[PDB]
């Protein structure tokens, strides 16, 4: 049976280079590996591939040295990257699965993709940019951009550019070359007025290191485009480093430590991050509001209709790491976070956005990995619901959720897809959290084919918090309230979670009415966990779920359920 739905990720293409994806199906138990023809001529296989282009992969294999008994998930690779083309020439493109007695699958159905024109480069050096400093240059990057005609791309080469906000336009692409630091100035008067984040959000917030805000809309469209790519860093200069400022990892590469700090703290562990609360604090707000909305986050592209990100380093975030606030078509390839532990420093948001794609990124986080946002209350469907994620590929490590739905489920997050990933040191897999006065919730989540090992916390959480008036709440409380339903966990084993809460914890308020319902479990074993904590389920199965080496005496731990089934025999 052939693979589906080859194809270029949008914008994941260069005058050289074409970056192909397709589906791997929900049981790969016999598809050991991938193999790309262009014209019915072989171009490698996706394993090899990945061992060259993505940062993920390296981290990945290494996951597996330690694993034996074969215990853990192999995944497969759904990723291929086709370089040394020739501008502006159309090439067709087959994928066949590969299977692990040697055979072949019938090849796809084919694709044909163009390459790109060769782009007028623009260099920032051009504009006055230089590797000192103390030369700030805001201006001389923001010369580059604005000097740029449709379908350029912006250099910043090797060195350590100072910079303040910087506002990104329609049509562009700015590529950070091998051995460029774009460093975030500390000076909170480099970073003006930004944006809000919900249409009925009150406190401004400032400009990120990078911008695509229209001064005055949301709507996705406003920008169109956009491109961020090559291996440079992206460094916030938020956060001075932890006592013990550098460790070596698990490959033994060197990952950088930044100080986990609070709000009372600040003034003690930020750089960027210290200058902008105390700016706020003496300009009138208080601390919790100063600390919570006046850092800047590292980028926040809104209303953009196609953005590819790619190859680059996220290092040291004053806030948030990378922001997609109402975007179309957003593609992120091979990214490396390494922004442990800034608070709030969560790699990927994704909010109010549709048809977005995550693989070969490498994270390491200070706060959630993957966060998925859909506003808060009455008023969040003023805007689109968050739907359509693919997860794919992905080496996840420290942070506070691989994939996260979100606490914000206001418009609803919908539609997504985390396959093929493994995760090591991280909190949580996959984290469902809201309240009943945030409203929506998320709906459509699939969790599969996944493998985890010394998580720091829990398996999989789905916590619905009931308030309500009990009147504390920033925006309009939601009348209809927030609920999860249609779930699925499938093919995933977790070996090591090294918390005490629950290894799967489900809670809502049935007393309430608040429950989730529809949660699918197939097929997960679990090696050195703790039991479950299910509470306010219905209409859900849990079926060849495995526990070895619990610790407890019991795995399942039930109450106030209707409809459910282990095994499927019942309660
Ligand atoms: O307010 C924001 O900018 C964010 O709010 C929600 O995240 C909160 C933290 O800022 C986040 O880093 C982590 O601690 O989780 C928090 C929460 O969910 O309550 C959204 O989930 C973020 O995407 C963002 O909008
Ligand atoms: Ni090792
Ligand atoms: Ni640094
Ligand atoms: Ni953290
Ligand atoms: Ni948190």
């Amino acid at each position: 049976d052939a693979p589906q739905q080859l194809q270029v990720p949008t914008l994941a293409y260069d005058e050289s280079s074409i970056v192909l994806v397709w589906k791997a199906p929900e049981d790969t138990r016999k598809i050991v590996d991938y193999q790309i023809f262009s014209a019915g001529k072989l171009l490698g296989k996706a394993s090899d591939n990945n061992d060259n282009f993505s940062p993920a992969k390296p981290y990945i294999d290494h996951f597996y040295v330690n694993d034996k008994d074969n215990f853990q998930h192999k995944i497969v690779m759904q990723n291929f990257t086709v370089i040394g083309l020739k501008p502006e020439t159309s090439y067709q493109f087959t994928v066949k699965a590969q299977y692990a007695d040697g055979s072949l699958s019938v090849a796809s159905k084919p694709i044909t993709a163009k390459t790109s024109a060769k782009p007028q480069i623009v260099n920032v050096r051009d504009f006055g940019a230089i590797d000192d400093g103390k030369t700030l240059n805001t201006k001389a990057i923001q010369q580059a951009i604005d000097s740029c005609k449709p379908g350029c791309r912006v250099e910043i080469p090797a060195g350590t550019y100072k910079s303040g906000a910087l506002w990104l336009k329609s049509d562009m692409t700015l590529n950070l070359q091998a051995g460029a630091i774009l460093l975030g100035s500390e000076n909170p008067d480099d970073y003006p007025a930004g944006y809000r984040l919900y249409p009925y959000s009150t406190i401004e917030r400032p400009a990120s290191l990078i911008n695509a805000i229209d001064p005055n809309n949301s709507k996705p469209g406003t920008f169109r485009n956009i491109r961020i790519t090559g291996s440079g860093v992206i460094d916030g200069n938020g956060w001075l480093r932890a006592k013990t400022a550098e460790i070596t990892d698990e490959l033994g590469r060197s990952l950088p430590q930044y100080v986990a700090s609070k709000n009372s703290k600040v003034h003690e562990d930020g750089i960027l991050a210290k200058n902008q609360v105390e700016k706020a604090v003496s300009d009138g707000m208080d601390l919790k509001n100063a600390y919570g909305q006046r850092r800047s986050s590292l980028m926040t592209l809104r209303g953009v209709e196609n953005v590819y990100l790619a190859g680059f380093t996220v290092r040291n975030p004053a806030f948030h790491g990378i922001m997609n606030l109402e975007n179309h078509n957003v593609v992120a390839n091979g990214l490396i976070h390494q922004t442990y532990d800034a608070n709030n420093g969560d790699g990927i948001e994704f909010g109010n956005s549709q048809n977005v794609m995550v693989f070969n990124n490498f994270f390491d986080t200070g706060d959630d990995c993957i966060n998925f946002a859909a506003g808060t209350g009455e008023k969040a469907q003023e805007q689109e619901p968050m739907k359509g994620a693919w997860l794919f590929n992905n080496y996840f490590r420290m942070g506070h959720g691989a994939i996260v739905t979100g606490s914000h489920t206001g418009a609803w997050i919908e539609d997504i897809l985390a396959e093929n990933n493994v995760m090591y040191l991280t909190d949580i897999g996959l984290r469902a959290k809201s309240t009943s006065t945030i409203g929506g919730g998320a709906r459509n989540v699939t969790f599969r084919n996944n493998a985890m090992r010394d998580l720091a916390k829990q398996v999989m959480v789905m916590t619905l918090d009931y308030a309500d008036s009990n009147a504390n709440i920033d925006y309009p409380p939601a009348k209809i309230p927030a609920q999860f339903y249609d779930f699925t966990l499938k093919n995933v084993t977790v070996d090591n979670s090294t918390g005490k809460n629950p290894s799967i914890e489900i809670k809502g308020d049935t007393a309430n009415k608040a429950w989730h319902r529809l949660v699918h479990v197939n097929n997960v074993q679990l090696n050195n966990v703790t039991p479950t904590a299910i509470s306010d389920l219905r209409d859900s199965e849990f079926n060849k779920v495995t526990f070895t080496e619990l610790r407890g005496d019991t795995p399942w731990h039930f109450s106030e359920v209707k409809n459910v089934k282990v095994d499927g025999k019942p309660v």
